[PDB]
């Protein structure tokens, strides 16, 4: 249905719709270029992505189609969503150019932690909506895994969106996947949030680690270290071994290292920063903390449709992958704006 024009940006053809108006570009990076532009339709001003060689190898083309996949179920309001996704071959037989069509984002949260506290209010809105994005992640068997304050886009009235889903720094890792305990859960994602929410009160980086060896040593200084109910759980005896190893830790009184903060906040902190990944708080509980109390409603925290992952375990040549994400595109639909 739309026209496409076909223009030269950076060094190769971007062939597009012509709903999309004023391209310019403002990155580029491993996985694709991107594109600034206006949308005549909506009018709102956009990110438009060219993928670079999405169908290399069964490798780049399973993973073109697990993250088309994953970008179009996400629909909620605290993650990133898809506006548009297009190709300008009119054929399976033309096809090689994937486009993906999203909102320019602004900020990241970085940016607004210019090292300095947050308010509790401000605080208590940014975690809210982070918490609330990850129910509905998790909901759908989604895991992020690298979960950090650059991949939180946050807007001029502070409503945030998740950016990336996990498809530098380890500050914010959940130590049971940095020491591969193979005993882990959706509550990785939960301890990053709380190193998030600490830095946010602080002002300061809460495990600032210069290498996996200090960012155990300062985790295991605030939290303690690990029960014997925890040891027994972790598989690898070299993970056993190399914990054993290490001197034991009392357990912080957490009110005394974030002074002054909401006493219901220090509590929450103390949820989320535990070892044990059966302990540790998940999103929903988070979100029916008494820190909360103000935001929380459970009729305004909604889970995702289920999610279909069966084609992870699947072995298929490449153009079937090419084939699987040629029918996303040419399928998909706008959310109803």
């Amino acid at each position: 249905r739309p026209t496409f024009y076909r223009q030269e940006l950076n060094k190769t053809i971007w062939e597009v719709p012509e709903r999309y108006q004023n391209l310019s570009p403002v990155g580029s990076g491993a996985y694709g270029s991107v594109c600034a532009a206006f949308d005549t339709k909506t009018g709102h001003r956009v990110a438009v992505k060219k993928l670079s060689r999405p169908f290399q190898s069964i490798i780049h083309a399973k993973r073109t189609y697990r993250e088309l996949r994953l970008l179009k179920h996400m629909k909620h309001e605290n993650v990133i969503g898809l506006l548009d996704v297009f190709t300008p071959a009119r054929s399976l037989e033309e096809f090689n150019d994937v486009y993906l069509v999203t909102h320019l984002m602004g900020a990241d949260l970085n940016n607004i932690v210019k090292c300095q506290k947050l308010t509790d209010d401000h605080v208590q809105f940014l975690i809210y909506q982070i918490l609330r994005g990850l129910k509905y992640i998790h909901s759908a068997d989604i895991i992020h895994r690298d979960l950090k304050p650059s991949n939180l886009a946050v807007n001029e009235d502070s409503e945030l969106k998740i950016l990336d889903f996990g498809l530098a720094t380890r500050w914010y890792r959940a130590p049971e996947i940095m020491l591969n305990w193979m005993h882990y859960n959706q509550t990785v994602d939960i301890w990053s949030v709380g190193c998030i929410m600490a830095e946010l009160l602080t002002g300061r980086t809460l495990f600032p680690g210069t290498d996996h060896i200090d960012q155990l040593k300062l985790i295991l200084r605030l939290v303690g270290t690990p029960g014997a109910e925890l040891l027994k759980k972790i598989s690898s005896e070299s993970a056993r071994n190399y914990i054993q190893s290490l001197a034991q830790m009392p357990k912080m009184n957490f009110a005394n290292v974030f002074i002054g903060a909401n006493p219901l906040a220090v509590d929450l902190l103390e949820k989320m920063l535990v070892l044990d990944s059966d302990k540790r708080i998940t999103a929903a509980q988070a979100l029916a903390h008494a820190y909360f109390a103000q935001y929380h409603d459970p009729d305004d925290e909604p889970v995702a449709d289920p999610y279909d992952q069966s084609f992870e375990s699947r072995d298929l040549l490449i153009d079937e992958w090419k084939s699987l994400t040629y029918d996303e595109v040419i399928s998909f639909v706008p959310p109803p704006l």
